[PDB]
RNA sequence: GGAAAUUAGGUGCGCUUGGCGUUUUAGUACUCUGGAAACAGAAUCUACUAAAACAAGGCAAAAUGCCGUGUU
DNA sequence: CTACCCAAGCCAAGCGCACCTAATTTCC
DNA sequence: TTGGGTAG
């Protein structure tokens, strides 16, 4: 039939909610469920990839300087330096001789730890952060008379160590010492400068931002012109040229003839300046004054500043006016004419200027210009500085309008809509259906464009299945992600916690239990320092209290054109003067004689109020001295844009999105966004359940209500105005009081058809992704205990932190794990001392401390131990686990890395028996074009499983992948543990944490589902993105994978 | 609403580095044994320093070498 | 099996371009 | 939230 398409789009779920468009009632309403895609997942990949690129490059640093130390025959595979120390060796190279091996070894440590090139050059006071800049700064400091080594060595003879914080040096200091080093060492050893300049540069040169990866890298660029075309814009009339650089000479030129195109001259000639005037004007003051003034300018053309209006203006109110950067920073250094008075020769400097990005290589393409400008001044040119980001136009665009604006007094719009030429756009009459590629076009955050695009989906999908809509409403969620949501729940939270500690606080004072029931209204109470706005009048609290009825709830803007229904809208005021206001603004009523006051007196009295530490609201101020006609349909468009509506950039981008599908297609579809504070309204309203506890049907529950509101605006003839607004359509009956706002909106027994509905579809979206993160970075050691079982072994840091029980915890309950316990006893009856003695407190170890400022020592007779900052104690048992012992020679003990994280598992049935192989993101192998399963690998975990050649393949089973155990329908999480045979699961309607939370149940909010020979049955389900149900059916277990 | 410009603020993608962190091994300290000491042996607990590995792995051949946790 | 338990790499410094917001001038 | 070992 006819129906109203309701959206209610959010950071993981997109809710969709089909209404009959005459008979109001529900067709269809589900929720597409998905995982936020926040910047920190992609943040993680590229901080991966660029620290396995440091790791690299550090190590190829070390074999050049081994490489090189060969090649002068310093170094041999027989040289053995085992026992050297760097810091001995270094200091020693300084000013004495060292051995072959002590001397190399002093400079492949060097080489290793290379410090800092770009923080070096500005100090920072000491607010005593550990940062680089502070922390460079205090080094600086102590390095005024000793080279690097040196300091390094006296604080490992001092203080015991050298690592950590306080190691950080520029890269200089490293150098410096360097070269001191090597000047030394010079006449011990035959080198060449060859050497001493070949390892100098090995020690500090690192790649720059423009200069990217080697050679063979999907992220790297062949040059930088290669690369700053990539990165930089195309034109908005021409898209296939490049934009030009922002300084340009006839690009600034092009700005300039702009101001001055777009300026109205009062005389008794012409208004706008003629070409000879404007002529004069870049002649006289634009290439005569760095920064033109309008005094200038009006000097030039003989009339005084007054007469001259329409110049861009300076939040100061001073007058802008474009400034010829290229012009005057070459005049400055040049006053030729055969270099100023050439535009091309200009252009050419500013774009060399912009597109590299050091002096050195300034130089040589200025060199390769063959100009006629003196190499001096090309060295001079270089370090100008400023030359950076795009004009939004190409030259071509800005040079072919040029003679235009000289000669014409149209600015560039004008120029460009005469001479025909459109902003471009792209096309969407080929498109079948909805495209999701331009998503990512016109978005911000990574969290919004998955939302988007799985929006999009679910659209494209529900006009196949029901066909086109007349209506489709939108909303979209006020948090941009889960952390910011999140944030904004904490100070709700909060809010409420001090509105009820106040409430209590007057039930208390004054025995009157009916303050429960007046929230809002000593809400305002309070924050209006108990005075009725509209009266100035004082609101004894305690008359309040006992006659709630005498004191209104006024709506400052009248919702018939504010829509405003929050806090920021409300006012306590005495019924009288709510009475009397009628539909008008606070400003509107006072300036009446209906009013006891002035509109100035009000306005004194708000602007103190709005205030200060506890003030009236920002947009309350707004709202109670506004000073523009409600009845002017100009306002009332901004205040249905600022509250009814969502203009905010993302959603303006999807709407126009699909108008502009609809329109080109021909379709008659209406396409509008709402406010989610008016939903909230409705909901509140329509008396909803409080508590949103009934899972992800409450995404298709808001869709429905979204769906029922654009009903609404549809229904009326009083709203039909606004109805227009918010399908943007060209151009009457109003809503004229606030009983009647209440009427039309307000109708809870209505939309019992949305309350009873109970046929709600859920849709998750399944990840099939391989090569994601393969195993969990941290190594751990083993131990093989009496019974020769492996076990793992585990660190226990931050003994000292407050909050950290750990230890306490594990020696009340096993002392025998902590290694100590075995090996150096008297350390553990000196800690079991410290243990016992603050058992109270959380942390023994913190209490001591913060008393003694003193830390936990290994027992030593001369109380001369080393203190402990971390212990070693047994973990669990070895199994599932990756072996990388063989990357550590001679070790001992196994060397292991944990968390073996699966890819997906395949259901097998075998003998009546339900088996399963759980595949691993380690067994998924990357080919050139695809991604495929290890078969030795898959053969032997089928071995491992016991299933037989005779059993057959029933399904594979990814994340969020439906399945049926024993009659049950769940959605997969993963292989929770293939040795046991644990899979873990979740429930499909809404969160096995929040069922158990409504049933009140202690339980672990875990679905672990154990495949065994008590399993009776396994089926693979599956959903459309509208969450429909459907079975399904294989016959092998897909082995490639194509990505 | 759209076009250009000026200032301030913000988001993302990509690049370039720093110092940590985990682990092994070796040396030293610490503990134990013998000894007048030197020193040797044991232990590998705690600490410091150096060398090496750090998503499994895949390329690549003197290289400011390259890829491997994102999206679809 | 149920009902537990544990533990999971991290900060700081540059840079390019694209995009957005706010304010100001003109025009379409 | 998730690999996965553990007590009973
Ligand atoms: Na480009
Ligand atoms: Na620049
Ligand atoms: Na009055
Ligand atoms: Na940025």
């Amino acid at each position: 039939r006819n129906y109203i398409l309701g959206l209610d789009i959010g950071i993981t779920s997109v809710g969709y909610g089909i209404i009959d468009y005459e008979t109001r009632d529900v067709i269809d309403a589900g929720v597409r469920l998905f995982k936020e895609a926040n910047v920190e997942n992609n943040e993680g990949r590229r901080s991966k990839r660029g620290a396995r690129r440091l790791k690299r490059r550090r190590r190829h640093r070390i074999q050049r300087v081994k490489k090189l130390l060969f090649d002068y025959n310093l170094l041999t595979d027989h040289s053995e330096l085992s026992g050297i120390n760097p810091y001995e060796a270094r200091v020693k190279g300084l000013s004495q001789k060292l051995s072959e091996e002590e001397f190399s070894a002093a400079l492949l440590h060097l080489a290793k730890r290379r410090g800092v090139h770009n923080v070096n050059e500005v100090e920072e006071d000491t607010g005593n952060e550990l940062s680089t800049k502070e922390q460079i700064s205090r080094n600086s400091k102590a390095l005024e008379e000793k080279y690097v080594a040196e300091l390094q060595l006296e604080r490992l003879k001092k203080d015991g160590e050298v690592r950590g914080s306080i190691n950080r040096f520029k890269t200089s200091d490293y150098v410096k010492e360097a070269k001191q080093l090597l000047k030394v060492q010079k006449a011990y050893h035959q080198l060449d400068q060859s050497f001493i300049d070949t390892y100098i540069d090995l020690l500090e040169t690192r790649r720059t931002y423009y200069e990217g990866p080697g050679e063979g890298s999907p992220f790297g660029w062949k040059d930088i012109k290669e690369w700053y075309e990539m990165l930089m814009g195309h034109c908005t009339y021409f898209p296939e040229e490049l934009r030009s650089v922002k300084y340009a000479y006839n690009a600034d030129l092009y700005n300039a003839l702009n101001d001055l195109n777009n300026l109205v001259i009062t005389r008794d000639e012409n208004e706008k300046l003629e070409y000879y005037e404007k002529f004069q004007i870049i002649e006289n003051v634009f290439k005569q004054k760095k920064k033109p003034t309008l005094k200038q300018i009006a000097k030039e053309i003989l009339v005084n500043e007054e007469d001259i209006k329409g110049y861009r203006v300076t939040s100061t109110g001073k007058p802008e006016f474009t400034n010829l950067k290229v012009y005057h920073d070459i005049k400055d250094i040049t006053a030729r004419k055969e270099i100023i008075e050439n535009a091309e020769l200009l252009d050419q400097i500013a774009k060399i200027l912009t597109i590299y990005q050091s002096s050195e290589d300034i130089q040589e393409e200025l060199t390769n210009l063959n100009s006629e400008l003196t190499q001096e001044e090309i060295e001079q040119i270089s370090n100008l500085k400023g030359y950076t980001g795009t004009h939004n136009l190409s030259l071509k665009a800005i040079n072919l309008i040029l003679d235009e604006l000289w000669h014409t007094n149209d600015n560039q719009i004008a120029i460009f809509n005469r001479l025909k030429l459109v902003p471009k756009k792209v096309d969407l009459s080929q498109q079948k259906e909805i495209p999701t590629t331009l998503v990512d076009d016109f978005i911000l955050s990574p969290v919004v464009k998955r939302s988007f695009i799985q929006s999009i989906k679910v659209i494209n999908a529900i006009i196949k299945k029901y066909g086109l809509p007349n209506d489709i409403i939108i909303e979209l969620a006020r948090e941009k992600n889960s952390k910011d949501a999140q944030k904004m729940i904490n100070e709700m939270q909060k809010r409420n916690r001090q509105t009820n500690e106040r409430i209590e606080e007057i039930i208390r004072t004054t025995g009157k239990e009916n303050a429960k029931y007046l929230i809002e209204k000593i809400k305002l109470h309070d924050m209006q320092e108990g005075k009725c706005l509209y009266s100035l009048e004082a609101i004894p609290l305690e008359d309040l209290l006992n006659n709630p009825f005498n004191y209104e709830v006024d709506h400052i803007i009248p919702r018939s054109v504010s829509f405003d229904n929050s806090f920021n809208n409300k006012v306590l005021v005495k019924q009288e003067e709510a009475s009397k206001k009628g539909n008008r603004t606070p400003f509107q009523y006072l300036s009446s004689s209906d009013s006891k006051i002035s509109y100035e007196t009000f306005k004194k009295h708000i602007l103190n109020l709005a205030k200060g530490k506890g003030r009236i609201s920002k947009t309350k101020k707004e709202y109670l001295l506004e000073e523009r006609d409600i009845n002017r349909f100009s306002v009332q468009k901004d205040f249905i844009n600022r509250n009814l509506v969502d203009t905010r950039y993302a959603t303006r981008g999807l709407m126009n999105l699909l108008r502009s599908y609809f329109r080109v297609n021909n379709l008659d579809v209406k396409v509008k966004s709402i406010n989610g504070g008016f939903t909230s309204f409705l909901r509140r309203k329509w008396k909803f359940k409080k508590e949103r506890n009934k899972g992800y049907k409450h995404h298709a529950e808001d869709a429905l209500i979204i769906a029922n509101a654009d009903f609404i605006f549809k229904e009326w003839k009083k709203l039909d105005k606004a109805k227009k607004v918010m399908e943007n359509q060209m151009f009457m009956p109003e809503i004229e009081t606030e009983q009647e706002y209440k009427e039309i909106f307000i109708t809870p027994h209505q939309i019992k058809h949305i309350k009873d509905f109970k046929d709600y579809k859920y849709s998750h979206r399944v990840d099939k992704k391989p090569n994601r993160e393969l195993i969990n970075d941290t190594l751990y050691s083993t131990r093989k205990d009496d019974k020769g079982n492996t076990l793992i072994v585990n660190n226990l840091n931050g003994l000292y932190d407050k909050d950290n029980d750990k230890l306490k915890k594990l020696i009340n309950k096993s002392p025998e794990k902590l290694l100590m316990y075995h090996h150096d006893p008297q350390t553990y009856q000196k800690l079991k001392l410290i243990m016992e003695q603050y058992g109270d407190e959380k942390n023994p170890l913190y209490k001591y401390y913060e008393e003694t400022g003193n830390y936990l020592t290994k027992y030593s007779k001369k109380d001369n131990g080393p203190v402990i900052k971390k212990i070693k104690y047994y973990g669990n048992k070895l199994n599932a686990h990756l072996d990388i012992t063989d990357d550590y020679p001679n070790s001992r003990n196994k060397v292991v890395k944990l968390s073996l994280k699966p890819y997906r598992f395949d259901v097998y049935l075998d003998n009546g028996v339900y088996k399963f192989v759980t595949v691993k993101n380690l067994d998924v192998i990357k080919k050139e074009n695809y991604y495929e399963v290890n078969s030795k690998a898959y053969e032997e975990a089928k071995k491992l499983k016991k299933i037989s050649n005779q059993a057959e393949f029933i399904a594979s089973f990814y994340n969020n992948d439906l399945i049926k155990i024993n009659g049950e329908l769940y959605r997969v999480i993963g292989v929770n543990n293939d040795l046991l045979n644990r899979i873990e699961v979740n429930m499909i309607d809404i969160t096995y944490r929040e069922y158990l939370e409504n049933m009140n149940d202690k339980r672990p909010p875990r679905i672990i589902k154990t495949i065994a020979s008590k399993t009776q049955s396994i089926k693979k389900y599956s959903t459309d993105i509208l969450g429909n149900l459907y079975e399904v059916k294989s016959k092998k277990h897909p082995q490639i994978i194509k990505k």
